């Protein structure tokens, strides 16, 4: 379960780190 | 702890998606 | 490696909150 976990987590955090610079991006009317 | 995390992964992964969804939309100027 | 994961999973937690609040703005032309 634990390795599952880790995984996953380290999944999610590159979707997140991802979605930030998307977002960042639309907010600061980048590009 | 280790369901505690699981729980709380299981949501994140929802969240997750959902944000990549609506970050596509305004990213493509969808809809 | 337990504790690892409740850190980064609380950190995902934060920074999903975050990404939640400033989509919702952008969908709903907040601002």
């Amino acid at each position: 379960e634990v390795e599952a976990l880790e995984k996953k987590v380290e999944a999610l955090e590159f979707k997140v780190q991802k979605l930030e610079k998307k977002v960042e991006a639309l907010e600061h009317g980048w590009d």
